[PDB]
């Protein structure tokens, strides 16, 4: 099964998911001089209920905070989106080195990590699973993490990491004030892309925030102690879980600001 190790990593994903070589793949290089400001984009409008988070788990590929998506308690609206997109899950990507961990790269700068907030178009589709298969099904908000002061908003997450060391482990996790983790500016870049993990479906409106949040090196290192292996499988660590950048293939990256 897919992963980020030598034989199962990003270069080999095309073997089992041919869409890996598609024309709308993520993540990408954002070359700001080629970004087009678009005055018709709208501001992001976010409502995240801290009661929505229910469980944090080790998927074997990152941690995954799952949110109850029974109705519209937590939503993303506005930005490049038509209609309201419902919060599903949050996870994080990193690398083995603090200066090369993010999936999106900005003028060649890789950040230390990148947080993904995954939402689905409930205004048009009846479930996450159905939305994940449509070009306007999903919206992911991307937040960069840069090395700096320790971030107290990440303490809730890092305190659970020991309890979810092995793949498949999970721990109840609620009252997570995700709003308060975001940067204070919500200026963004946007482009049509894909899931950055298998099955790599081309169903994602990416909304990448310009402003990074901080994390300390010691906070970030905790994530690398997660395993990509389950209880009673020979241990291997998830030291890096970011996909390389993919060809832009004539897509337009637009900016909400100038
Ligand atoms: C345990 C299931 C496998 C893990 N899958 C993901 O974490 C995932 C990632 C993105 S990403 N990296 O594109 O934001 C999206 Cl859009 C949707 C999903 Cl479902
Ligand atoms: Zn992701």
């Amino acid at each position: 099964s897919w992963g980020y190790r030598e034989h199962n990593g990003p270069i080999h994903w095309k073997e089992f998911f041919p869409i890996a070589d598609g024309d709308q793949q993520s993540p990408i290089e954002i070359k700001t001089k080629e970004v087009k400001y678009d005055s018709s984009l709208r501001p992001l409008s976010i409502k995240y209920d801290p009661s929505s988070a229910k469980i944090i788990s080790n998927s074997g590929h990152s941690f995954n905070v799952d949110f109850d998506d029974t109705e519209n308690k937590s939503v993303l609206r506005g930005g490049p989106l038509t209609g309201s997109y419902r919060l599903r899950q949050v996870h994080l990507h990193w690398g083995s080195a603090d200066d090369h961990g993010s999936e999106h790269i900005v003028d060649g700068v890789s950040y230390a990590a990148e947080l993904h907030v995954v939402h689905w178009n409930s205004d048009k589709y009846p479930s996450f699973v159905e939305a994940a298969h449509e070009p306007d099904g999903l919206a992911v908000l991307g937040v960069f993490l840069q090395i700096g002061e320790p971030n107290s908003q990440l303490q809730k997450i890092t305190d659970t990491l020991d309890s979810i060391k092995e793949k498949g482990k999970q721990t109840r996790f609620t009252n997570f004030d995700l709003l308060s983790l975001l940067p204070p500016s919500w200026d963004y870049w946007t482009y049509p892309g894909s899931l950055t993990v298998p099955p790599l479906l081309e169903s994602v409106t990416w909304i990448v925030l310009k402003q990074p949040i901080n994390i300390s090196s010691q906070q970030l290192a905790k994530f690398r102690s997660l395993l990509c292996t389950a209880e009673g499988e020979a241990a291997a660590f998830l030291v890096s879980n970011h996909r390389p950048p993919q060809p832009l293939k004539g897509r337009k990256v637009r900016a909400s600001f100038h």
